[PDB]
């Protein structure tokens, strides 16, 4: 079946708990990027300079389509705080997956 | 589909004006990354902070904005107008489909997820 | 007609080799990002106060090349040939659809925005 990239932008302080909850559920493979974001959360002020772009973490996990709902649930449960700035998750289609070492493709390419 | 990811690679010195332009036009949510790149070969050699980069990767900034598909033309026009200089290396923009958008806090999806 | 983004996550020490190989084959346009990756191995172990702890994220490099669909296989082949080592952690390549490409300087779109200039 099809594969999807789940791209989540979360608070950096939530990375370890989200990563662990994903791993616990069997989603071990992931790529993490340091980014900056702005949104309705607003910038860090001083006083009374603004820092409009604040540190965030991007997690990217390519998974089978059937697993997207569960990945989303895990990220939301573990990344949320109830305050503005908790982030967003984007699901992007992935048409092909290749393992560099072996040139395996498809579901094989995400399996040991 | 309804939503799209605009991935714009621009000059680092254009981040502030492009971000301001976008915010002033009502686009506040964006994610910004530091990257390096090259464009196509040939033509005038790219210069960065005074030096010619004949072969090395050149510092750029990536801005990712997920927006409704109806807003893509506007976003692209705002970025290009405010990012361009007329010299090679001004940038490139890719539009990528986004099938789903979810707000972490509420689990709201779709167009609500990008709003308010 | 269509465009694709080839996104490869490779070992940092293979970036220069992969970049050169791609450029030698005419694929010069690319965007490179430092990232951290978690792989299905390992590894890696640290001890503190009588306890082994594992460190799961390690540095990687992301390369993104937007190309015509007809070139995707060639790009994949070049990356695999030049990024591989035979050990766990050599990386993954993902191909993602791109619906529009725009060159900022000129507003040129599509194939035109990926086309070489005169040497
Ligand atoms: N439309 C978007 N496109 C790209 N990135 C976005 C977008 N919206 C939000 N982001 C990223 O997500 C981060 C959090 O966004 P925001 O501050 O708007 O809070 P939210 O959690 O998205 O919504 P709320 O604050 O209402 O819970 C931003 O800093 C940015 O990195
Ligand atoms: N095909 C591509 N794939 C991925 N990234 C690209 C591609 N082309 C350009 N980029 C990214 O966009 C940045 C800017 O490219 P650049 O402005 O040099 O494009 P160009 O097509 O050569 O146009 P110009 O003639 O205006 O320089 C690059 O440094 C790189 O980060
Ligand atoms: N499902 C995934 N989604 C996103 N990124 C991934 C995924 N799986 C792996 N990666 C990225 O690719 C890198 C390589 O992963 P991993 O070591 O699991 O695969 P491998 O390189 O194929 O190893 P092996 O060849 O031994 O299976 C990781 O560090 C991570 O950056
Ligand atoms: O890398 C630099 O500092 C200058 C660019 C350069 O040496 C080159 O690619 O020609
Ligand atoms: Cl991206
Ligand atoms: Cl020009
Ligand atoms: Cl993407
Ligand atoms: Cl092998
Ligand atoms: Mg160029
Ligand atoms: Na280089």
């Amino acid at each position: 079946g099809s594969m999807k990239k789940v791209e989540a932008i979360i608070r950096p302080e939530k990375l370890e708990i989200v990563k662990k909850a994903l791993s616990d559920a069997g989603y071990v493979g992931m790529t993490v990027s340091e980014v900056k974001g702005r949104g309705v959360q607003g910038g860090i002020v001083e006083r009374y300079y603004i820092v409009d772009l604040i540190p965030k973490v991007k997690i990217e996990l390519v998974v089978k389509e059937e697993d997207v709902d569960n990945v989303i649930d895990i990220i939301c449960e573990n990344a949320r705080t109830g305050n503005p700035g908790d982030g967003k998750i984007f699901v992007i289609p992935v048409e092909r997956v290749v393992r560099v070492r072996t040139k395996e493709e498809g579901k094989e390419a995400l399996l040991e």
